[PDB]
């Protein structure tokens, strides 16, 4: 009941009781993993409070003030807004906690060292898709910082009883158009091709390209949702150049900078934020491993490999995994030079592994994913490999939701 | 219960229903998941269950349930185990358990070929000279001049957990390792622990980087014995790179036989301690694993400094670099010297054909995601998209403890 993890590559073992505080069900039973499975009506009064409370107990504990009258003040007062306005309004204080935990218990994110430098953006005086649009260009600019990438997450008002829901409909903030083609094939990036269109069947004119940044589609308090254009001054892109193939440029590749994940749910204290962008930096092989080379998106590989001249004629010459590399080494390559933020997965996986010796030390433990905390690439070369992980829910979370379209009244 | 799995990047769905078949454990409960924990004396009383449902399962694979012979049968294995407190499998039975024991084997990926296993039966064996006679035709018949073969050899069941045959080497060939004054290790860091038992039972190491460990092997219960493989049966390859010539000058090599040695096959609550089994590599496992890990012989930035890499930041790649090669030399002699070997793209591609095809005909096919897919480009791999079910079926395959923490020394 107070288990143990081990690092085979380093002997390490590591003691878990932080498991224990866990909540949520996992998906996994007795007699079945479902470790792999990508994805395993409003709250009422007695379902909130006590979810209130569990929250405001680990807040209170926080800041050392635990049993404490601005405590019992705070879990009094709380009581009573709920009990009277069937929800209750987060400190400033609390949301901030909130946000930083919810970064910080993402057990399938390599990235939360940084989890306590997160930029807090309180938007919840929000009532227009015009007025996102807004914070939405101020998140974008703050965070871009000319290259300098800062984390931040801008937070929108909370569902009610879902028919005033915030939502933005991009799962990115910036991600490029993807159109069907009559050929065959598909132009831009295939993963977007449904939403691309929603935004033609909803009224953007489409430069049919195939790195377009798509519009923003921002629905607040539950209306029809509205097309905005971000200013292009806003989006960072950077050309993707090879530092020893001259050839590399002419495949006529860009990224862009920022990642920001728009299509979640951020779930604090029991109440439920469905519009929460939030953004950090990219590891290398999220662009280079897995939008450029999975067959289900851009899928260059075989263009690489060609204009590399390997013998693609079978598959032990391993020419996939040559091209995937100079690939990598080429989108690290341009970042560093455009002096935007990025890190490679082997500096990032060796940061998480200190991150979570940190997290046994000082808070007995870290929830973590390793199907996802691998690399896509070179995985036993990097440390998280060889680390034995406990994957459990805590809250406050970042959780999935419907895509709206599914789901809106239109 | 039905349950779905989807491959995100055909979009495929399979149904499972052999999961409800599943009985032992996984670790796993509502609250936590240990699916990446490496590792999450029976009695008269728990047995007889266990038999009938191995044979309940056996007779329905011959179509054949509800037979008499089905009924004799469960009757036969009744009475000899009220009588004996155990009881023997037939011929037909120990094959079928071995194959199936295979099949179960959710952290295989190559299991397509599971129903080709060539099983031998040593049960009839009683000392350790007997046990090292059945490896060298064990391993004799599974390398077949670099056309390898699938096989297993089965040596007697436990009895009263006193009398077990073990075999003490993890498998039947692999190199020695020595850990040297300095700190440094010569040979195979993984092996040192081994080598070292040896060494004390009175092997004579050539202490060189690749030495044949001989085989240490326990009969009936009794004190190990050292053995020694004839070298002619130990089939190797130098490794060498298709476009580098200085990476035969390496001065590495590898064997070409596979053969774990040290796991427990269990079927219908028969306990299987020495078992050993073979088939051939997966390029990764000796490219990626054996040369590249930093717990062994970790050769990532020999090969980076001969390739004149930028070996001063990591975000150069040039680890990445290295085991590319490293994994392209070592398909590369294999095939050159006509040993059977196959590369991780096959593998995982005819993993995924096999899976299908078990939830058509079995009605699922339990597997470990963290222990398939491989470890270098996993997501250009076709099993890294694929959603998958662990759970535990029985024949099976189990870890057990080294036998040097266990066994009581006799003298
Ligand atoms: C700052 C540097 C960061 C890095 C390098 C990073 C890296 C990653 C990576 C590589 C993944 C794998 C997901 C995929 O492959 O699509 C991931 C998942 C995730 N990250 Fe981070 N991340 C960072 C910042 C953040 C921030 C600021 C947040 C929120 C405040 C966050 C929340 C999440 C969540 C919720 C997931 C998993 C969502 C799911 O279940 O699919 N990350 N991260
Ligand atoms: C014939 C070609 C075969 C290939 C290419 C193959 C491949 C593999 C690989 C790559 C692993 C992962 C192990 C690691 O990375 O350490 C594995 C695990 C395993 N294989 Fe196979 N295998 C083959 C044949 C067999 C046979 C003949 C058996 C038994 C009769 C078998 C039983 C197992 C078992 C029980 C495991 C799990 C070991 C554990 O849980 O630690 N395999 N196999
Ligand atoms: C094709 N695979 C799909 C896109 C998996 C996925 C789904 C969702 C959702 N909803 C959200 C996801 O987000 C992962 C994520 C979230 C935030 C990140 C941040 C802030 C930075 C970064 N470098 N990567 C992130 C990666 C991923
Ligand atoms: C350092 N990592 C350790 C060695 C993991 C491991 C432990 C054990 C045991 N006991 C058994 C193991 O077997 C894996 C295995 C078993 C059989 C194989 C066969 C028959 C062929 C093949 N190519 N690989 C195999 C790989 C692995
Ligand atoms: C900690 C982790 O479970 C452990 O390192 C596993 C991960 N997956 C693996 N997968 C394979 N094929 N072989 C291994 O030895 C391991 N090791
Ligand atoms: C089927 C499998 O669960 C799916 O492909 C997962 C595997 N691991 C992953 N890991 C990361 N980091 N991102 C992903 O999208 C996925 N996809
Ligand atoms: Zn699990």
């Amino acid at each position: 009941r107070f288990l143990k993890v081990k690092n085979w590559e380093t002997d390490v073992v590591l003691t878990d009781t932080l498991h224990l505080k866990s909540t949520l069900e996992t998906g996994c039973t007795e007699h079945i993993c479902m470790g792999s499975i990508m994805l395993p009506d409003v709250r009422t009064k007695d379902q909130l409070f006590p979810l209130a409370k569990e929250f405001l107990d680990q807040y209170y504990s926080s800041i050392k003030r635990f049993g404490s009258k601005a405590h019992m003040d705070r879990l009094e007062e709380v009581n009573k807004e709920i009990e009277s306005t069937s929800t209750y309004q987060l400190k400033d204080t609390e949301l901030i906690y909130g946000a930083k935990h919810a970064w910080r218990n993402a057990s399938r994110c390599v990235g939360r060292i940084q989890w306590s430098k997160l930029q807090v953006f309180d938007a919840r005086d929000c009532t227009t898709a015009h007025g996102m649009f807004n914070y939405i260009c101020n998140h974008v600019k703050y965070a871009t910082n000319k290259g300098n990438l800062r984390s931040a997450i801008t937070i929108f008002p909370q569902r009610t009883d879902g028919k005033h829901d915030f939502r933005v409909w991009n799962s990115q903030l910036i991600r490029y158009a993807g159109y069907k083609q009559p050929d065959g094939s598909t132009l831009g990036d295939p993963a977007n091709v449904q939403f691309t269109e929603i935004c033609i069947q909803q009224g953007w004119k489409a430069p049919r390209g195939r790195f377009d940044v798509l519009p923003l589609l921002l629905q607040a308090n539950g209306n029809d949702p509205e097309l905005f254009q971000i200013p292009p001054e806003l989006v960072l892109e950077v050309p993707i150049r090879h530092p020893k193939f001259d050839w590399f440029k002419d495949l006529g590749l860009k990224w862009y900078g920022l990642p920001a994940v728009s299509n979640m749910l951020l779930e604090i204290g029991g109440l439920e934020f469905s519009a929460c962008p939030f953004s950090g930096w990219y590891m290398g092989t999220e662009i280079g491993v897995r939008d450029y080379c999975d067959n289900s998106r851009y899928n260059i590989l075989e263009e690489v490999a060609k204009k590399m001249d390997l013998d693609m004629r079978k598959t032990s010459s391993l020419w996939k995994d040559q091209a995937l590399v100079e690939i990598n080494i080429a989108v690290l390559y341009s970042f560093q030079s455009d002096k935007v933020t990025i890190v490679d997965h082997h500096s990032a996986t060796e940061s998480f592994i200190k991150h979570m010796e940190n997290e046994y030390r000082c808070r007995g433990g870290c929830p973590a994913d390793w199907v996802w905390i691998v690399p896509p690439m070179s995985g036993s070369i990097t440390p998280v490999f060889h680390q034995e992980m406990l994957n459990y829910r805590l809250t406050p979370s970042f959780e999935y939701q419907p895509d709206p379209w599914n789901t809106h009244v239109w």
